[PDB]
């Protein structure tokens, strides 16, 4: 088995906020985690944080999760709720800073959308 991730892909990481312990509040995540913890993650995120939209993507043989929420929340809140679900599998959470870049980026190759909660992915939330 390779290592697993220690961050999200290189071409990522300037959308991201990297300040996960920090008390600011967002309104977009992202999560990288393993292709069967993002199936779970999809469904139960979508109900616990009533998210405006999620979409769900092939990342480099795992997967990662991206969310608006139409409340606040510390990336660390979210993380709390995801790591107790995502058991013994790698588990990356962060905040987005630029949502329609981020988003964009992962419908485009290397990655691919797996599936997502607004048809024709999106294109009046950004």
């Amino acid at each position: 088995k390779v290592e697993d991730p220690k961050d999200f892909p290189s071409e990522l990481l300037s959308f991201l906020s990297h300040a996960v312990c920090s008390n600011r509040t967002l309104a977009c995540f992202a999560i990288y985690t393993t292709k069967e913890k993002a199936a779970l993650l999809y469904k139960k995120i979508m109900e616990k944080y009533s998210v405006t939209f999620i979409s769900r993507h092939n990342s480099y043989n795992h997967n990662i999760l991206f969310f608006l929420t139409p409340h606040r929340h510390r990336v660390s809140a979210i993380n709390n709720y995801a790591q107790k679900l995502a058991t013994f599998s790698f588990l990356i959470c962060k905040g987005v800073n630029k949502e329609y870049l981020m988003y964009s980026a992962l419908t485009r190759d290397p990655f691919s959308v797996i599936e997502e909660s607004l048809p024709g992915g999106l294109e009046h939330c950004f």
